[PDB]
């Protein structure tokens, strides 16, 4: 249970890492044009942040005790998916019209709550231990 969950973590670390290398990607794609892939993002994004909550957030509590450095640095890569769904939400495209207010609502009220939940992991006994290895091995 304890052996397995560093097998898991591992996966959820970088399957964030690649959420965030696709968030990144069309808002670089939006540039020279797109309705629709702001569209893929807005949804997805529901589904993912859905996905967070219910999913790899009761394993980070579940295995925070015992191995902190792959539990802190896997809060270093939901700040950064985070990071992105906010300049997503108010956006460039997005100031046109209709389809993409359908959108914004949902995301924006489950992320105050995604984000809310990392608040309490950022405060238990800060050390900078828990950054530092969850830095390095979070490079690449």
């Amino acid at each position: 249970a304890a052996d397995s969950q560093q097998v898991h973590e591992e996966k959820l670390l970088y399957w964030n890492m690649a959420v965030r290398d696709f968030s990144i990607l069309l808002n670089l794609m939006k540039v020279f044009d797109s309705y629709p892939v702001l569209h893929v993002c807005l949804k997805y994004g529901r589904r993912f942040v859905e996905a967070f909550l219910k999913q790899c957030m009761p394993l980070l509590d579940f295995s925070f005790r015992k191995h902190r450095e792959d539990v802190l640095s896997l809060l270093q890569t939901l700040q950064l998916n985070t990071r992105l769904l906010h300049h997503l939400c108010g956006h460039s495209k997005i100031r046109q019209d209709t389809r993409l207010t359908k959108h914004v609502p949902l995301l924006k009220k489950s992320l105050e709550l995604l984000v809310c939940r990392v608040k309490a992991m950022l405060v238990l006994n800060n050390c900078r231990e828990a950054f530092w290895l969850g830095t390095l091995k979070n490079r690449d």
